[PDB]
């Protein structure tokens, strides 16, 4: 029984072209659904205005660093349809409670953080009392919403490299002292959260999981894994976003294998191996698959061959499924295929698919059945814990999940 996990983005239902809800999740093919994202009462200056307003609203009457539902309309209020369970809310959470009823062996986790809401962790990590309050209140939150099976932490990232903590910019790069403080704080956080969950177990007699995302390369090495790992169930390795429309460097976003043609030698295999070397047990590690792609326009010096280690484009694509530069899998299948002038290609050495439009000079890197099969099989051979996807709505048919399930649970 390997992990076959999917993230469920709380916001995706709002796209009329793919209004994906909890009722669309292929629950019988997953071991875990992870609800993205919750946060805490702390600074969100780097998030959208929408998110900052939602947070400020929820902060009313709560202590600093209290675990919160952010989009409460999505989570609790919007009617996604009647359910058999008698719960005093609607939203996605009523649907998750129903899903748990119909699929009792599925594990459902809330994820705290994510790219745009990691910022408050940096403030929380400065004080033990802040971390205690977040731990206490996060466990109270799942105790109240008792279809949840534990807690996932998606703090991008202790030691920096996230949205408000870029090392490439002088005034956001974290100091050595702050990196060190955050290293110790992450251990304390997971120790405290694990203890709080163990107390909940003593009350309810259920087992709870505590898991975390892990960034790649230097972003993994900001945590003391030898100290932290005993507290954690799974580490979800974010083996994606290697390249993107933020830079002119063009190539694979989530390639399984590093090659001599990779930009900067990147590939999921090399990053997973580093994580194991840092002291994450392979059997706790879960490789990441993407149900989206990224793309570039005005790709230079390229005729449709294999991508190389110096491939560049004018810029990231000024087009996307919603925000520019990324594409959900379903949008790629519908709108960026052969009939639209995009040639599907597969880099066998990398195990990664890409799309090349020769007339328009557009390059897209993504993930498909072939690469997911390859990643699941590699995970098995590397004695990993399983595979997960960011995020389920990219695959409305459930066809990519089916590959994850069949190939991992094999
Ligand atoms: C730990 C870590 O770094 N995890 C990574 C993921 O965070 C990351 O995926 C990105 O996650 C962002 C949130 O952290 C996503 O931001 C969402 O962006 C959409 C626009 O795409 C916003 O949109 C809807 O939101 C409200 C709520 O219903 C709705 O009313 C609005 O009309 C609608 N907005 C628009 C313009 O459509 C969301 O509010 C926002 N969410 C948050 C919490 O800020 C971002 O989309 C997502 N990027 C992806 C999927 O490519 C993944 C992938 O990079 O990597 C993990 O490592």
């Amino acid at each position: 029984q390997k992990v076959v996990a999917g993230y469920f983005a709380d916001w995706q239902y709002a796209n009329a072209e793919n209004p994906y809800t909890v009722k669309d999740i292929p629950a019988d093919k997953l071991t875990h659904v992870i609800y993205a994202f919750l946060s805490m009462c702390g600074p969100h200056t780097g998030a959208s205005e929408t998110v900052q307003n939602l947070v400020a609203k929820q902060c009313e009457g709560k202590d600093p660093y209290t675990a919160i539902i952010v989009d409460t309309e999505a989570a609790l209020e919007k009617n996604f349809g009647a359910v058999s369970v008698n719960v005093p809310y609607k939203g996605h959470f009523a649907q998750l409670a129903e899903m748990k009823k119909q699929h009792p062996d599925l594990k459902i986790l809330p994820s705290f953080g994510g790219w745009t809401m990691s910022e408050p962790f940096h403030a929380m990590a400065k004080n033990k009392q802040a971390m205690d309050q977040f731990s206490k209140s996060a466990v109270e939150l799942i105790a109240q919403y008792d279809f949840f099976d534990g807690i996932d932490l998606d703090w991008a990232y202790p030691g920096g490299g996230g949205l408000t903590t870029s090392p490439w910019n002088p005034d956001t790069k974290l100091s050595d002292e702050q990196k060190a403080s955050e290293r110790e704080a992450f251990t304390y956080l997971v120790k405290t959260m694990r203890a709080e969950l163990d107390e909940l177990t003593n009350q309810t007699k259920r087992e709870y999981e505590l898991s975390t995302a892990v960034g790649v390369g230097p972003k993994a090495a900001g945590i003391d894994w030898k100290a932290a790992e005993p507290y954690l169930t799974n580490m979800f390795a974010m083996t994606y976003d290697f390249l993107g429309g933020w830079g002119q460097q063009t190539g694979h976003t989530t390639n399984l294998h590093a090659t001599e043609r990779s930009w900067w030698g990147m590939g999921a295999d090399v990053f997973i191996n580093q994580m194991i070397e840092l002291g994450i047990p392979s059997e706790k590690l879960v490789i990441g698959a993407a149900f989206y792609g990224r793309g570039w326009q005005g790709t230079k010096d390229f005729s449709g061959g294999l991508p190389t280690q110096d491939l560049v484009s004018e810029q990231g694509a000024q087009f996307g499924t919603g925000e520019n530069g990324y594409f959900m899998f379903w949008d790629l299948v519908k709108n960026y295929g052969a009939k639209q002038g995009y040639e599907y290609k597969y880099d066998e050495q990398s195990q990664a698919p890409y799309l090349w439009n020769p007339e328009k000079k557009v390059f897209i890197s993504y993930e498909d059945q072939r690469s997911i099969k390859a990643k699941a099989n590699w995970a098995k051979q590397a004695n990993l814990g399983g595979i997960f996807t960011w995020e389920l709505s990219g695959d409305p048919k459930g066809e990519l999940v089916e590959v994850m399930y069949q190939e991992m649970q094999k």
